[PDB]
């Protein structure tokens, strides 16, 4: 490392996030995230995802592995219904004892978020992603590794292995192969550390 390669990596942080929260918050047909779902599937990318070519190529490679069933088929199954959620993608689900949405956990990152002047629950995992960028891209660093801290890898690391091993769709197992090492590189960067919290589901 040096001063200079750390200041031109800057953004790694904040495209990744902004790219993992949006894939998992935005449908896979939305404006927002199509052009990206389509370069997932058909285009060559993994070169400049800030992760060890090994430890991508397998992932690259799910992303494209076919299904009969539909990115959009997938999408509702996963996130929307009518059947129960393999993943509940919303923290409460999985910090609250009754694992329902807007719980307690959900209070204690609104608190936090009102206490340091930030502004459907709060809590869902694409949200609190894309929270993190947001942060991280206007010079609140602290604050960040706060949210990742405390509100968002305590259930994490829960939520991505329920979801990779119930997922399936390769698109989707994928997506939380992908979110779980890139987690896993920022958790273990944290200054510091993770909230130990009870896990209901």
């Amino acid at each position: 490392s040096d001063a200079m390669t750390t200041f031109l990596q800057r953004d790694e942080f904040a495209v990744t996030a902004r790219v993992l929260g949006a894939l998992f918050y935005y449908s896979p047909e939305s404006h927002e995230t199509a052009p990206l779902v389509q370069a997932l599937l058909n285009d060559d990318w993994q070169a400049q995802w800030p992760l060890d070519a090994e430890a991508l190529a397998p992932v690259a490679a799910m992303f494209k592995t076919h299904s009969e069933e539909s990115l959009p088929q997938a999408w509702q199954r996963l996130f929307i219904g009518p059947y129960a959620l393999p993943s509940p993608p919303w923290g409460s689900v999985w910090l609250d004892r009754e694992s329902v949405l807007f719980g307690d956990s959900t209070l204690a990152l609104r608190q936090w978020m009102r206490e340091n002047g930030i502004q459907e629950p709060e809590d869902h995992f694409g949200s609190l992603l894309l929270l993190a960028a947001w942060l991280a891209e206007n010079d609140r660093h602290h604050e960040c590794e706060q949210l990742l801290a405390w509100h968002l890898f305590p259930w994490s690391s829960r939520f991505l292995d329920v979801f990779i091993d119930h997922a399936g769709h390769p698109f989707y197992q994928a997506l939380g192969q992908l979110a779980r090492l890139t987690l896993a590189q920022w958790q273990a960067q944290l200054i510091i550390p993770v909230a130990v919290k009870p896990l209901f589901r």
